[PDB]
């Protein structure tokens, strides 16, 4: 299975799927990250 985590160092609100991706990649060097409930979650294998 895979576990996702929401980063506390985001920009508050989300506008486009790219906001989390860049964010995740730059914040938590992982594969990808999307917007959930205006928040950002990253993808991490575990």
């Amino acid at each position: 299975k895979t576990c996702e985590h929401l980063a506390d160092t985001y920009r508050g609100v989300c506008f486009t799927n790219a906001s989390c991706d860049d964010h995740c990649k730059n914040k938590a060097h992982l594969i990808s990250g999307t917007c959930h409930n205006w928040k950002c979650f990253c993808t991490q294998n575990c």
